[PDB]
DNA sequence: CAAACACACCAAACACAAGAGCTAATTGACTGGCCGTTATCGATGTATATATCTGACACGTGCCTGGAGACTAGGGAGTAATCCCCTTGGC
Protein backbone atom coordinates (compact mmCIF):
# COMPACT_ATOMS: atom_id res chain seq x y z
CA UNK A 1 0.00 0.00 0.00
CA UNK A 2 2.61 2.00 0.39
CA UNK A 3 2.46 4.04 -2.88
CA UNK A 4 6.19 4.58 -4.08
CA UNK A 5 9.35 3.45 -3.82
CA UNK A 6 10.87 0.37 -1.54
CA UNK A 7 13.52 2.19 -0.05
CA UNK A 8 12.00 5.93 0.39
CA UNK A 9 8.58 4.11 1.60
CA UNK A 10 7.89 5.69 3.95
CA UNK A 11 8.23 9.44 2.53
CA UNK A 12 5.01 8.03 -0.16
CA UNK A 13 1.31 8.21 1.43
CA UNK A 14 0.10 5.15 2.98
CA UNK A 15 -3.49 2.92 2.52
CA UNK A 16 -3.84 3.76 -1.12
CA UNK A 17 -4.15 0.23 -1.92
CA UNK A 18 -6.57 -1.81 0.48
CA UNK A 19 -7.79 -5.46 1.04
CA UNK A 20 -11.10 -5.65 -0.56
CA UNK A 21 -13.37 -6.41 2.43
CA UNK A 22 -15.63 -9.51 1.63
CA UNK A 23 -17.54 -9.74 4.42
CA UNK A 24 -21.09 -8.85 2.73
CA UNK A 25 -21.82 -7.76 -0.80
CA UNK A 26 -22.84 -4.02 0.27
CA UNK A 27 -19.53 -3.97 1.96
CA UNK A 28 -17.93 -4.99 -1.33
CA UNK A 29 -19.56 -1.90 -3.27
CA UNK A 30 -19.31 0.25 -0.34
CA UNK A 31 -15.18 -0.19 -0.71
CA UNK A 32 -14.92 -0.56 -4.92
CA UNK A 33 -16.70 2.92 -4.38
CA UNK A 34 -14.67 4.84 -1.60
CA UNK A 35 -12.92 7.64 -1.58
CA UNK A 36 -10.34 9.22 1.02
CA UNK A 37 -8.82 12.61 1.51
CA UNK A 38 -5.27 13.02 1.67
CA UNK A 39 -5.30 15.70 4.69
CA UNK A 40 -3.50 14.65 7.52
CA UNK A 41 -5.16 12.21 9.90
CA UNK A 42 -7.01 14.05 12.88
CA UNK A 43 -6.09 17.28 12.06
CA UNK A 44 -7.04 20.51 14.35
CA UNK A 45 -8.82 22.31 11.44
CA UNK A 46 -12.64 21.43 11.09
CA UNK A 47 -13.70 23.24 7.75
CA UNK A 48 -12.43 19.92 5.33
C1' DC B 1 34.72 56.73 21.72
C1' DA B 2 33.75 52.62 24.20
C1' DA B 3 30.86 49.79 27.42
C1' DA B 4 26.62 48.77 30.36
C1' DC B 5 21.63 47.10 29.82
C1' DA B 6 17.10 47.19 27.68
C1' DC B 7 13.78 46.37 23.73
C1' DA B 8 12.17 44.76 19.24
C1' DC B 9 13.09 41.60 15.82
C1' DC B 10 14.88 37.43 13.56
C1' DA B 11 16.33 32.78 13.64
C1' DA B 12 16.56 28.19 15.79
C1' DA B 13 14.46 24.07 18.35
C1' DC B 14 11.01 20.79 21.83
C1' DA B 15 7.23 18.43 22.99
C1' DC B 16 2.36 17.35 22.81
C1' DA B 17 -1.60 16.04 20.26
C1' DA B 18 -7.68 10.68 25.18
C1' DG B 19 -8.19 5.64 27.20
C1' DA B 20 -7.65 1.95 24.86
C1' DG B 21 -9.70 -2.96 22.59
C1' DC B 22 -9.81 -6.53 18.30
C1' DT B 23 -8.56 -8.26 13.57
C1' DA B 24 -6.04 -8.57 8.97
C1' DA B 25 -1.52 -8.66 5.74
C1' DT B 26 4.11 -7.27 3.34
C1' DT B 27 8.48 -7.23 4.14
C1' DG B 28 11.55 -14.00 4.18
C1' DA B 29 19.29 -9.08 0.55
C1' DC B 30 22.71 -9.04 -2.64
C1' DT B 31 27.86 -9.35 -6.68
C1' DG B 32 32.20 -10.16 -5.83
C1' DG B 33 36.85 -12.42 -4.16
C1' DC B 34 38.52 -16.08 -2.13
C1' DC B 35 39.22 -20.75 0.29
C1' DG B 36 37.60 -25.33 0.72
C1' DT B 37 35.02 -29.72 -1.51
C1' DT B 38 34.13 -31.88 -4.95
C1' DA B 39 33.11 -32.83 -10.33
C1' DT B 40 35.35 -32.81 -14.44
C1' DC B 41 39.21 -32.99 -17.95
C1' DG B 42 43.61 -35.00 -18.84
C1' DA B 43 48.11 -38.50 -18.74
C1' DT B 44 49.78 -42.96 -17.95
C1' DG B 45 49.13 -47.05 -17.38
C1' DT B 46 47.62 -52.29 -17.51
C1' DA B 47 43.66 -55.48 -18.75
C1' DT B 48 40.94 -57.13 -22.58
C1' DA B 49 39.36 -56.99 -27.65
C1' DT B 50 40.82 -57.14 -32.29
C1' DA B 51 44.34 -57.24 -36.43
C1' DT B 52 48.83 -58.76 -38.54
C1' DC B 53 52.29 -61.95 -38.89
C1' DT B 54 54.58 -66.57 -37.78
C1' DG B 55 54.38 -71.51 -36.55
C1' DA B 56 52.22 -76.31 -36.59
C1' DC B 57 48.69 -79.22 -38.62
C1' DA B 58 45.60 -80.40 -42.54
C1' DC B 59 44.09 -81.10 -47.36
C1' DG B 60 45.68 -80.67 -51.96
C1' DT B 61 48.88 -80.25 -56.00
C1' DG B 62 53.28 -81.40 -57.80
C1' DC B 63 58.32 -82.72 -59.38
C1' DC B 64 60.93 -86.40 -59.17
C1' DT B 65 62.34 -91.32 -58.76
C1' DG B 66 61.57 -95.77 -59.57
C1' DG B 67 58.22 -99.19 -61.44
C1' DA B 68 55.24 -100.91 -64.79
C1' DG B 69 53.19 -102.06 -70.09
C1' DA B 70 53.43 -103.67 -75.13
C1' DC B 71 56.05 -104.99 -78.26
C1' DT B 72 60.29 -106.66 -80.28
C1' DA B 73 64.74 -109.45 -81.26
C1' DG B 74 67.11 -113.57 -81.07
C1' DG B 75 68.85 -116.90 -78.46
C1' DG B 76 68.47 -119.51 -73.77
C1' DA B 77 66.02 -123.33 -72.21
C1' DG B 78 64.32 -127.57 -73.75
C1' DT B 79 61.87 -132.65 -76.87
C1' DA B 80 63.04 -136.70 -79.12
C1' DA B 81 67.04 -140.35 -80.42
C1' DT B 82 71.29 -142.20 -79.99
C1' DC B 83 75.69 -144.16 -78.20
C1' DC B 84 78.15 -146.84 -75.07
C1' DC B 85 80.45 -145.82 -70.69
C1' DC B 86 79.80 -147.60 -66.56
C1' DT B 87 77.08 -149.05 -62.85
C1' DT B 88 74.58 -152.65 -60.44
C1' DG B 89 74.41 -157.35 -60.03
C1' DG B 90 76.09 -162.45 -59.84
C1' DC B 91 78.97 -166.85 -58.41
Amino acid sequence: GNWGDQKKAHQARAGVSQVLNRLTFASTLSHLRRLNSPIGRDGKLAKP
